C-alpha cells in the first residue's frame, strides 16, 4: 500500500497521489515546510465521478503523468485513458478512451511497455515524457505520438541511480513545480533529482523516507 | 466479423447481436418468418451512453447473459460489467463493475474460464446460466454464485453437437423466449438446440446458415 501513481496538477505546489484504489491531493510545498493533505484519502471512484464505472474506478491507476492544461493520461495494467481532472471542481471527464496501451501508443509493440507501465513523469522540454518499466525507460513526445528515442536502461540516462533502490525500477513518479526537478517513489523511499533533458546529467544523491519530507502523509502511507 | 455475443432481451421475441464493436437489436420472430432489425448496426458507445467511456465502448462484448428483469452479464475478455440495458429508452446504466471475471466469479479462478468465454445463454432453471469455453461448459447459479456441477466437454452435456462444427467451441449464444430453446452462433452457421437441465438429448436439428434463418441479416453478417 504505497504510492503506485502520481502526477502534477496545474495547480501551483499541489500534485495527486494514487494509493490502491484510493487517491490524495496534497500541497507538497516544496520551499516550505507546510505540505499538507487537501483532499482525500479518498476512493478514485467517489472523487472522480466520470471515473466511477470504469477499470479505474474499481482498481484504482497505476501510472500517470500530466499533460498540459488540465489534462492528464491514467493507466491501469494494459489500458490508458486521457482525463481532464478539473482541479478543485465537479467536472472531471474522460476525454480519450480507456484503450490498450499499444492503440494509444503504437510504439510500444513488441516491448514490455505494452503490458503496464510502471511510472511515468513530464519532462520541461516541449510534449516530452518520461515512462518507465522494470529496468528500462523510454522517452516519447504526446503531442506528435512519437518514440523520440531507443529504448534504454534506466542507468544509461539516469547514471546518479546506479547503485540505489532505483537501478531496477520506480513505482511512481511526478514532475516539480521547480523547473528540472522531479520525485521518484519506491516502497518507504523517494528520490528527489534535477535531471537535464538529453543530457547525462546526475544529481541526486540522497534517498530519504517519504514520511520525513511530508509529515501530513503520516497514518495514509503505507495503507493496509 | 461474426456474431460474438448476444442476449435475450426481456421485451417477448427480441435479441440483442453483438458484432466486433457495434450491436443490432432482432425481432428474431421464433415462430413465424416476420424477423426484422428494430435498431443498429450502430456503435455499442453511441447506442448505450452509459458505455461510452469505457472498455466495452472501445471494443465491444465478447459475451453476455441476460439475468433477470432488464439486466445482463457483459463481458470483454477478463473484465465483466452487470448492466441494465433498458429495453427502448436511454435509462441504461451499469449497475456492478466492471471487474475481473475471477472477482465477480471466484470459483472461475485456476480454471481456463478466468481469461474470458466465448459464449453463455439463461437457462429456463432457477438462476442458472451455460457458460462456453473452447470444448468445455460450465453451468452456474449466478444468485448463489456457484458452480452447479463439474465443468465439462460441450459434447457430454449436448450429444446433438457431436460430428458438428459447435464440437470444439462456439463464439455467441442466447436463449430463446420458446420454453428450452436457444440458438448457438459461429462464422456464419448457427444451431437451435433443445435443452433440458441436468439431461440430455438427442437429434434436433442441425448445423445451418444463419442468413436463411434471418435473411434480415444479411449485408450486415457478416461485417466487413
Ligand atoms: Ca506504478
Ligand atoms: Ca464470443
Ligand atoms: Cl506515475
Ligand atoms: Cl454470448
Ligand atoms: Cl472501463
Ligand atoms: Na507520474
Ligand atoms: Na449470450
Amino acid at each position: 500500500g504505497y504510492i503506485n501513481a502520481a502526477f502534477r496538477s496545474s495547480r501551483n505546489n499541489e500534485a495527486y497521489l494514487f494509493i490502491n484504489d484510493k487517491y490524495v491531493l496534497l500541497d507538497y510545498a516544496p520551499g516550505t515546510s507546510n505540505d499538507k493533505v487537501l483532499y482525500g484519502p479518498s476512493f478514485v471512484r467517489d472523487g472522480y465521478k466520470s471515473l466511477a464505472k470504469t477499470i479505474f474506478g474499481t482498481y484504482g491507476i497505476d501510472c500517470s503523468f500530466d499533460t498540459e492544461y488540465n489534462e492528464a493520461f491514467i493507466f491501469y495494467e494494459n489500458f490508458c485513458a486521457r482525463i481532464d481532472y478539473a482541479p478543485h471542481s465537479d467536472k472531471d471527464k474522460i476525454i480519450s478512451g480507456p484503450k490498450k496501451i499499444a492503440d494509444m501508443f503504437p510504439f510500444f509493440k513488441g516491448t514490455v511497455f505494452e503490458n503496464g507501465i510502471d511510472a511515468a513523469f513530464r519532462s520541461t522540454k516541449g510534449k516530452e515524457v518520461y515512462l518507465f518499466k522494470g529496468d528500462k525507460y523510454a522517452r516519447i513526445d504526446y503531442l506528435t505520438n512519437r518514440l523520440v528515442q531507443n529504448i534504454k536502461s534506466i542507468s544509461d540516462g539516469f547514471p546518479c541511480l546506479r547503485g540505489t533502490i532505483f537501478e531496477a525500477g520506480m513505482d511512481s513518479a511526478f514532475a516539480s513545480h521547480k523547473t528540472n526537478e522531479a520525485y521518484l517513489f519506491k516502497g518507504e523511499y523517494y528520490a528527489r533529482i534535477n535531471f537535464t533533458p538529453g543530457s547525462t546529467n546526475d544529481i541526486m544523491g540522497g534517498v530519504k523516507k517519504t514520511l520525513d519530507y511530508w509529515p501530513s502523509l503520516r497514518g495514509i502511507i503505507p495503507l493496509e
